[PDB]
């Protein structure tokens, strides 16, 4: 949706989305942080998890049809 746009925006980065392997949200996971370019995901829920941004980071996706982006600090493995 046009919340592609918004993820594409900051996230141009062009690549294959597709969650291959679907990480479960710690409920270590970020529950206070919260960035522009971060998910306002729960600890404790699950997600879709897509390819790694850079070297320890996973983007996940929700059927929201909008993307947000989680540090390897608080996540899954």
């Amino acid at each position: 949706e046009k919340e592609e746009k918004d993820f594409r925006k900051k996230f141009k980065y062009d690549g294959e989305i597709r969650v291959l392997y679907s990480t479960k949200v710690t409920t270590s996971i970020t529950s206070k942080k919260w960035g522009t370019r971060d998910l306002q995901v729960k600890p404790g829920e699950s997600l879709e998890v897509i390819q790694t941004t850079d070297d320890t980071k996973v983007l996940c996706r929700n059927e929201e049809g909008k993307y947000g982006y989680v540090l390897r600090s608080y996540l899954a493995d």
